[PDB]
């Protein structure tokens, strides 16, 4: 299995809705600094999942136009993403929030800030990883 182009952008026909799942698998580059997964709506980023190896954190936020909201960084356990290590991310959309699991284990919830779920119809992946698979 080769690699997807990076950054990778693709439409999510129908957008989001309760029970909607988006899966991604890949490998964090050996000296990765950061990478991100965005769920977009028009010119806004409804959900920005941003693991950072330089800060050893997983940042989540929303951007309306060019205005970033308040970041959410809480984690129930140690940073699950590791440089040079393969990973899988599962994003499950519920009515009130997104539930995110990494490597098969739930990591956090993100309450919807952009609530018109069907309008969240674009996925963007960028940064320091080798993207090997996406299931929209
Ligand atoms: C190429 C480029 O310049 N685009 C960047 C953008 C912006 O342009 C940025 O001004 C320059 O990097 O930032 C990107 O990352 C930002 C994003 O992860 C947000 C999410 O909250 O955080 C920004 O950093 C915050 C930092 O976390 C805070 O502690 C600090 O108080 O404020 C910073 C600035 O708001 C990231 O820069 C982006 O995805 O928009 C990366 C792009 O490459
Ligand atoms: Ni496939």
């Amino acid at each position: 299995h080769p690699a997807y182009p990076m950054p990778f952008i693709t439409t999510i026909l129908g957008g989001l809705y309760p029970s909607k799942s988006i899966l991604l698998s890949g490998t964090v580059l050996p000296s990765a600094q950061r990478f991100h997964i965005n769920l977009c709506s028009g010119n806004h980023i409804a959900f920005h999942l941003n693991p950072r190896f330089d800060e050893n954190a997983v940042v989540r936020n929303t951007q309306i136009d060019n205005s970033w909201g308040s970041e959410e960084r809480s984690l129930p356990r140690k940073m699950p993403f590791v440089r040079g290590q393969s990973f899988s991310v599962w994003i499950l959309c519920e009515a009130h929030c997104l539930k995110v699991a990494v490597d098969g284990q739930h990591l956090f919830e993100y309450y919807h800030r952009l609530r018109n779920l069907p309008t969240i119809n674009r996925l963007e992946v960028g940064g320091d990883i080798q993207l090997t698979h996406v299931q929209t």
